[PDB]
């Protein structure tokens, strides 16, 4: 089971949802981002969030198709996301990816890395039109080649990552010691057909990007 | 003096440079941003990156009308943007902000903003149409109302942040403990027209931002 949030960030910045729909992908709704499900199609098991937070043209698009939707209302102190991926993480899917979760005012993109933060150990990923961006605990982790994505970056969250390994890459690196101000950013490219990276102390962020020029 | 560095970052993330012009004002140029920088109308007192890395058009464009351009070539395992900051920090300047650093590619912005953190100690935003980040060391520090945002949020960055105080916020805070992934964003509202914030220990980040209800 996968299972997928779409919240209510600038739209233009969402990839086209019908290329991550699949019969384990389960949809759910946060904010606004419900009225994009709707518009493709798709059943939010679930949506969480406030009414007020969509145009009254759209709550009668939505009640209309789904009379019955199950929505769960925005919490003092939580923001919709939050709640969402508190549930989200209850529920023993293979990967959560939130979409909507990008651009406008940069508070939410960061208050949204702290939630993968907060749960380092889950698999959850941040995607848009052009990144996907993942935080890891130590291990040893793959990464195969992925025809939307050019570019990889790793960057230090903890004051230092040790032992950090990567193969299948153009530069290399085996052992190599991190420490966060000192090393910034290690940019690179997946090479081969596919890779590893590992490091056995701290947590480090990697995203892997596009951009109009990434279409070698 | 005062140094504005344009890089390549998505260009409709850009506020109107105009209104951050002015006589004080250095503009340099990072990528793509040399040519944002030609199309309104500033000459940068210098470039960094490589022409290579530029459409075609822009560089005959650019090579056309403004070859003396002194451009600084990208250096090793380095972002354009981080050899302009390097230069831009050692030319004491009162401010320093970073317009076309957000957007688009996210490794770009996240790596800019780990640049503000080598460079905690000096006075450096990051601007766009909707906000303006800073990272900042131990201290007290004022904020001024200001109405292009009417929100303002702090995000420790930092395992912790000793000692968080709020004075003239919509949401009081009094020598509070914060530990990352256990507050993960503090949202505010500054209800006065100059308010502080101060903590004792740790490195933490400041957005104020606006969004369409902002009145």
């Amino acid at each position: 089971m996968i299972i997928h949030i779409v919240g209510g960030g600038p739209r233009e910045l969402l990839p086209d949802l019908r290329f991550y729909d699949g019969e384990d992908v389960c949809w759910v709704g946060v904010d606004r981002g419900t009225m994009t499900l709707l518009e493709a199609g798709f059943r939010p098991v679930r949506a969480f969030g406030d009414f007020d937070s969509l145009p009254a043209e759209d709550v009668v698009k939505l009640q209309q198709a789904f009379p019955d939707l199950d929505v769960w209302p925005a919490e003092k102190d939580k923001t919709d996301m939050e709640i969402a991926l508190d549930w989200a993480v209850e529920q023993t899917a293979r990967c959560i990816r939130l979409f909507g979760a990008t651009g406008g005012r940069l508070d939410h993109l960061f208050g949204n890395v702290e939630l993968l933060l907060k749960y380092a150990d889950r698999p959850i990923e941040i995607v848009d039109r052009q990144n996907v961006l993942t935080v890891h605990l130590p291990g040893t982790y793959t990464v195969m080649y992925d025809a939307r994505y050019c570019y990889v970056s790793y960057i230090p969250v903890s004051e230092t990552v040790a032992e950090f390994t990567l193969t299948g890459f153009k530069y290399p690196l085996t052992n190599c010691h991190i420490s966060r101000g000192s090393t910034l950013c290690i940019s690179n490219e997946l090479i081969q057909s596919s890779g590893t990276f590992s490091f056995s102390e701290g947590i480090l962020m990697m995203i892997r990007s596009s951009d109009s020029s990434c279409l070698l």
